[PDB]
RNA sequence: UUUUUUUUUUUUUUUUUUUUUUUUUUCUCCUCUUUUUUUUUUUU
């Protein structure tokens, strides 16, 4: 919050909503773990994750 | 190459009182033999 931490590692507990985004966003993998079907991502997923950096 | 979420030890406290040991039965009941009754007295 007070940006005296510059490089963050977190998984869905942080990624798909949080307000007081910073300027960049990567991803690491193109698939995730679901409920034992091993999906890929889908659109409604992405807009979430990806949709925070400004 | 396996993510995300599923609460926990019932609430309450700042009510008055002018009595006194016990406690409640048992029925009427043939007394055998020398006597009048002796007696002062003195030594404690």
């Amino acid at each position: 919050s007070r940006g005296l931490v510059k490089v963050l590692f977190a998984t869905e507990t942080f990624a798909m909503g949080v307000n007081m985004p910073a300027r960049t966003v990567v991803f690491d993998s193109m698939r995730k773990h679901d409920g034992s079907t091993f999906r890929d991502l889908l659109p409604g997923e992405y807009v979430q994750m990806a949709g925070r950096a400004g």
